[PDB]
């Protein structure tokens, strides 16, 4: 491409997302494909589990799974971190808490490949509980959350971000994800330094009815807010 930040993602842009893990002693990967409208804070993706059944539940990997797509209102385009970027891409990291349970742990690089945004993860499970709620699969087929918390990184010319997610349990009780987060440049370019400011989600967890592999279908609609 010619173009820069901002400018790449004017239009729909395909997304290619690639996952390697390892949780309970359970190697796995994930690979996912679709595209982006950020005027529209649209994403549309379908995901799939290449090595067999996945070991954990597939709620529990929805943010680990491209903050880029954002629609950033035009107030505060001078806060968008993630698209300035690009197309050099950020490094993404995060501790994931399960309370009461264990983490998980991820790096990401996100950057474009010629036409396609790229999500590339390493995902590492510390100490979970085998009879706990991400290793004994009893969580919901749905999501509920939808803030992330953003601060500048100044010294790392980056971002920090930090939020809890809630995931419904079967038998009614929530488990609690404290999620946290940093993100810094892959180029030696300029980024946008923002102001505090929060995304908000809305989602839509589904099926293909046609795919025998194990899989997610994700719609998501995420907007920045908070200023003003």
């Amino acid at each position: 491409m010619v173009s820069k930040g901002e400018e790449l993602f004017t239009g729909v842009v395909p997304i290619l997302v690639e996952l390697d893990g390892d949780v309970n002693g359970h190697k796995f990967s994930v690979s996912g494909e679709g595209e982006g409208d950020a005027t529209y804070g649209k994403l549309t993706l379908k995901f799939i589990c290449t090595t067999g059944k996945l070991p954990v539940p597939w709620p529990t990997l929805v943010t680990t799974l491209v903050q880029c797509f954002s629609r950033y209102p035009d107030h505060m385009k001078q806060h968008d971190f993630f698209k300035s970027a690009m197309p050099e891409g950020y490094v993404q990291e995060r501790t994931i808490f399960f309370k009461d349970d264990g983490n998980y742990k991820t790096r990401a690089e996100v950057k474009f490949e010629g036409d396609t945004l790229v999500n590339r993860i390493e995902l590492k499970g510390i100490d979970f509980k085998e009879d706990g709620n991400i290793l004994g699969h009893k969580l919901e087929y749905n999501y509920i959350s939808h803030n992330v918390y953003i601060t500048a990184d100044k010294q790392k010319n980056g971002i920090k971000a930090n939020f809890k997610i809630r995931h419904n349990i079967e038998d009614g009780s929530v488990q609690l994800a404290d999620h946290y987060q940093q993100n810094t440049p892959i180029g030696d370019g300029p980024v946008l330094l923002p102001d505090n400011h929060y995304l908000s989600t809305q989602s839509a967890l589904s099926k293909d009815p046609n795919e025998k592999r194990d899989h997610m279908v994700l719609l998501e609609f995420v907007t920045a807010a908070g200023i003003t």
